[PDB]
């Protein structure tokens, strides 16, 4: 599967991709504003991730940090990134099918569109201001705006046991992204596509 991955905010980012386990294609590069980068993504990937770092500093050897959604310090991602993550996510060829969303679970960093470059499903965006609005607990002083899991640590917001419910601060995420998830148990805004669709990742798409 392809996806384009293409920078239209007034700053750099360094675009990262990953399974978790593994980079997906080269796993990171810097993408200027303007620049496009396609990936490769293997079909059959299950919960590979698509994100923006922003800030980033990287030596001759590929190793540095991001000021958001650095991954152990990689130009080249491996691993996912530490929030604050917008993240574009899918599962393809999934009985089929592929599955995509955006998720704030991970907190928000960069405004960002997730759309099909292929027939027969619709994209998904999450392009409202929320670092700019982000409540006051849960700024990111390095920048963005993190989710309630990552900030506080409790069973509510990470939902660990499995029952949570939707909170103050999940509902702000909601509130400005319906069509990202919010929180873990959120009412899915998982969109099924084609199996074997192919994809772009805008990020800051309105702006």
């Amino acid at each position: 599967a392809t996806f384009e991955i293409v920078n239209r905010c007034s700053y750099t980012v360094w675009a990262a991709a990953s399974k978790g386990d593994a980079a997906l294609d080269a796993g990171g590069r810097q993408l200027n504003s303007g620049e496009s980068w396609t990936i490769n993504v293997e079909p059959g990937t299950k919960g590979g991730k698509i994100w923006a770092r922003t800030d980033c500093y990287f030596d001759d050897s590929g190793s540095g940090i991001c000021k958001t959604g650095d991954c152990g310090g990689l130009l080249r991602c491996k691993r996912f990134g530490r929030p604050p993550t917008t993240l574009a996510e899918f599962s393809l060829n999934q009985y089929g099918k592929d599955y995509i969303d955006i998720s704030n679970i991970k907190g928000f960093n960069v405004p960002m569109d997730f759309s099909p470059t292929t027939r027969g499903c619709r994209g998904v965006r999450c392009a409202a201001d929320i670092v700019g609005q982000c409540p006051a607990k849960l700024k990111a002083p390095g920048g963005g705006c993190n989710d309630a899991c990552t900030v506080f640590q409790t069973s509510e917001y990470c939902c660990t046991t499995g029952k949570c419910g939707p909170t103050e601060y999940s509902r702000f995420f909601k509130r400005l992204c319906p069509d990202a998830f919010s929180y873990v148990l959120d009412k899915p805004t998982t969109v099924t596509c084609p199996g074997s669709s192919n994809y772009r990742v805008t990020f800051c798409p309105t702006a």
